[PDB]
């Protein structure tokens, strides 16, 4: 069961299944793969689209008449198959120039060239229907303190989101941005390193309504954070905008794994929360397949991203419809964390003797809170053990 | 030589060198210290004032003739020394009634209470002199994913500060709070789990100005982050209301260890970056002299947090003045990383051939950065090998 | 269903369910429980037996009356339930006299109480029928790196173990010793921090086949190891005398969550791994109910540690058993993995043109290894979404 | 001043000053080192030798016309600098036939043609006067449970071992091997994953004197462990063979920084091992010079390594000989650390009343450790701040 079909809103990067497997240790393991082809193998999947950087789609260094070719047939395999493009972004990482940043290079021209860059694409991005401009800064950072002023990168970087903010009003674009945190890798620590750092320099932007956040699953997880917990925090904040999903065994590298595979509770929690909370957006992956893997690998890897979110979709809601559970979340005061702590007023709290003078505060501290049950609800749910 | 003084404005919590000793494995090595000894030896030393938990000042569920002759005795050790109280806080995780939390625990009765307890201590931090209020949500945050709804859970934090920040308009008190992340323990995940979230969260309260943050060494430590850009950050949003000052080697429970210990290149630049930001609050240590030591290895650790700070402003100041750094920052583009990218305006950057069209994006990537060896100049400036 | 029974060797520690609450930040959050009560409550769950330190069962300073009383009843509560000892072990970590170590404490009196300590309580694990003699050196370390010399004290840790071994032999004990890694935590770095350091230091005792080891999942998780393969080594070695189970989220402070929470999928092929290997020793569990739990909680969250043992083990069972499984394995090369690569000798490898000269290492290198296949088919025995 | 001669046997691999600067997420930033330009260049910085992975000195897939033309250009460049050849290892990660493994691939012929390849570069090792023989396994290991079986792995990689012993020990040859952990990257899990688990390995091949150890600094940092405190357990063991000295920022992706960088406490105290443990081997960097830098960016790093190295050999040695030092050694009990617990033998130890029945726990207890004050005066021998 667990088939997937476009309405589902699944996409995926042309750089996910196009990974050739090259890593820091070792060659490619597979041939590169024609947009097109990923295109229609990703529909066959029942992918409701795909997203792209702009030298996925159009290689470095086009002359107009290759890039007019490329998206021609790019193009055409969309309207063959139905697949949508949510969502596009820059590379501002492979590219040497890029080697001390885009926005936040030390040298100027590097910085002005990298507005450029982006620029050009959002144009692109907006003729192909994406909602969402994703912007991750993989090469702002340092690997030593004396090379990176951060407050000085800070100011770059907000000149550099408030330029394209001016831009996407003066061309009455319906286009928003969305930043992607991680923690480091390929720089030895990357400016705005996680979900909460992103959403407090968005504060800081002229427009901050066009800002939110494209967070990823393993990215928080490589700084040990609770991937769960970080969205919940975008989403109080209205600024999920994006998603990234993917799989990852707490803190290394960034493995990039298939949707459902390293933290298994936690994407459970995560599919919960975003289905609770009505997300609305797509459910883009942002993985790849092994360098072990073939081609066949590689799709039977898409497949399984999916696969493992419908699977967890489901058993998250039968969590929450189960009347036990409702019983549980009632007796470890779920519900009671929802209402207002003082509705009735700081004054009121004030002269309330209940709160204080006469809180038996040993009654309070010996209630349980039934923790345990309530997650080994939730665990017999996952795994259907019910 | 580096020895400190008052003037320094190095400050430690009555709970640093009165930490008995107990671990989670482990009883109490060191007898109970009476805050007014503790206040005469850190003055002995040089620091120039303490801060206290309400707990740590007055014993949980003292009667009032007991808190007046507790508080009488600490003043007259401070008036006896000269020492300041720049800086108090609540104990809202040390009795078990606040075993799932203060603010956010799922009880609102419990919420209700920690308020309480928090604003009766508000009021003696300001008799006492303390321009700073901090608040560690220690235990906010959850072991398990359904015991915690995190949007419910931010409702009721903001709803807390919001009535906190009512209290102390409500009685023309010039006080500011500074919230402490943490990402874990003694939580398993806890809420506003670093300085980016914290500082995300202080936006969407109702009077952002009255909030800042309290960043500690070894708690963005604990998640892997570099402390000196997040204090960059903090420093940028204008939000560094205060600093706990320690060491941590990495992921790990929180240690605690003297300032200079743990990370040293870390402390290095973490001082640099205060002193060049001219940073005028306290620095405060929030440490906690190992278990294996007696009172006198108590003074030596606290000591040893004053001197290393001492050390490393001098090595950080002669980094900053050596003609021969000032050079190679200047050919590592520091300078121009400090200029802004487009004052020439978004449409001069479109029409600037030399961002784009003929940016010679080759010669610019031939260009080294340089870093390697400013970093060397660096290490040279710290270990005293000029 | 999952219902847990005696033949299941299920076993857990005093320490365990005994747990008060206590942390690093907090105080008790429950009464003791006297142990005849566990026993009692842990045979109602189904559980095979329990597990002490020396101080779980006799107070520390006991006299010898008060000595015998508590052994008699704890004895008659085995009686009465049919409960098991499989494993006994020493506390040699929370009085204060410890807090340098023990075996390597640098004061050699300490070294020769803890070793006087361990013996008494080997005699009274032989009386109660106790097969493991487990030895987790949580005080051996440092947190500087002068306080301990390594080789000194890996020359102490062996003369410990060594003279163990000379006094269970000449008492004519059958008794084996399991040594327990753990990375950090209270020390800031233990000595032996890994099954692969365990392992190593038992070679060269004078009577390696005394000892092996007592891997714990989330020790080995605290260094973002990957549990399962430490236990495939300790397995390879013969050397697996003994295991705790519970979970862990990665890398932070010692979480101790029931068994199944924290790497649910290190969880599953741990037991894949223990059961296809016919690991026959008790399945004990180290955890420790939050404590945010009453006593309701308590036993709630033991049960769950054997009923998502026995849930995983049902299917990893039929992951193996599955023809689709099997075939997918042999796609993958399982089969051949576990051939020799060179039966033939050496003289033959060196004349085999099809391993050098004529080996097509490109047609090689193409030939996907079909893993993700294999690994989703091992998500959807996990999940029940066959 | 710290200018390394020969003497100091300084080596640097082929592939640290000439890697290109390709990482995950990034095309080269440097041209291709000829190696007889890196011999020169480091015989210019006082280095007194180079390492190589076959595929560093000869291309692979070279006609054996071609492999001598290059042998002949190394070893004149060799004569030409009387630079040495320490150590070499073959590369068994790059090409994708070794996907999965070299020694332990789960296809046959791809484990056979893994050790052809070797034996082959050892006889070119021995040719160049190599003594030491390295093996890193980077690609044995896994993503997924189902995909590696460890125990079988472990029965391959015993195999392979055993007949590199045979083939050497066949040809008469010196040279030993030195076999390299590495928790992770690039595989999710890699087998030997920490210095402990491949010294228990070694304990378990046919002829265990030939094999040993090299511990990488960043390595071992990468699974959160104390690297000095595994270079002292493979120094009591006597198998530390060769080591690889670099910089690491803690729990992160394998970021090679220079020697120095990254801990540099942790540098401190595993140069202070080293030099008072008498290790006589090379001192070898395997780093790589940020791809932020250019050439004379390469040599500055390069250069950096040795200093560093020096500058720590100057102050651990300063530190060990202060008689300050020396006394506050002695407070801290470290020479009674160096005493045996019971040289007067189990049964003195049993009898004597003074380890249990009349040792006075509680002032043992009360005696400190003096750790604290030791560690400030190793803090300002580091310093230079004395
Ligand atoms: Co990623
Ligand atoms: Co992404
Ligand atoms: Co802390
Ligand atoms: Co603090
Ligand atoms: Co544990
Ligand atoms: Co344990
Ligand atoms: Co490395
Ligand atoms: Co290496």
């Amino acid at each position: 069961n667990y088939q997937p079909t476009p309405e589902d809103r699944f996409t995926f990067g042309l750089w996910t299944v196009g990974w050739q497997g090259r890593d820091p240790f070792g060659d490619a393991t597979r041939r590169a793969l024609d947009p097109v082809e990923s295109v229609r193998r990703l529909a066959e999947l029942g992918a409701h689209g795909v997203t792209f950087h702009d030298d996925d789609l159009i290689p470095f260094g086009s002359s107009d008449s290759e890039r007019e070719e490329h998206v021609k047939r790019f193009r055409q395999a969309l309207d063959d198959t139905g697949m949508k493009v949510p969502m596009a972004t820059t590379n501002l990482f492979t590219h040497p120039v890029f080697k001390d940043g885009g926005f936040t290079a030390n040298d100027r021209d590097v910085r002005r060239y990298a507005l450029r860059k982006t620029i050009r694409n959002i144009d692109l991005a907006v003729e192909l229907g994406a909602e969402t401009y994703v912007a991750w800064g993989g090469r702002e950072g340092a690997e030593s303190g004396g090379a990176k002023d951060v407050r000085d990168a800070l100011d770059r970087m907000k000149e550099a989101f408030d330029l394209l903010g001016e831009y996407v009003t003066s061309q009455g674009y319906d286009i928003r941005f969305a930043i992607e945190p991680k923690p480091n890798e390929p720089r030895g620590d990357i400016l705005l390193p996680t979900v909460g750092h992103a959403l407090a320099f968005i504060e800081r932007l002229e427009r901050p309504e066009l800002y939110g956040v494209n967070p990823e699953v393993g990215h928080e997880q490589m700084a040990g954070l609770n991937f769960p917990h970080g969205i919940a925090q975008a989403l109080w904040a209205g600024k999920l905008f994006h998603i990234d999903l993917n799989g990852q065994n707490g803190i290394k590298y960034d493995q990039d794994l298939r949707f459902g595979a390293g933290d298994l509770r936690a994407a459970f929690w995560l599919v919960d929360l975003l289905e609770s909370a009505g997300y609305s957006g797509p459910r883009h992956f942002d993985f790849k397949p092994p360098r072990t893997e073939d081609f066949d690998g590689v799709w039977a890897s898409a497949a399984g991203c999916m696969r493992n979110y419908l699977i967890l979709k489901e058993r998250a809601a039968a969590f929450r419809a189960d009347p036990e559970v409702q019983e549980a979340l009632r007796a470890s005061r779920l519900d009671e964390l929802a209402r207002p702590t003082a509705a009735d007023g700081l004054q009121a709290l004030l002269d309330d003797r209940s709160a204080f003078e006469e809180f038996d505060v040993d009654a309070a501290a010996a209630r349980g809170m039934a923790f345990e049950r309530l997650d080994q609800l939730a665990m017999d749910h996952l795994l259907g053990a019910r």
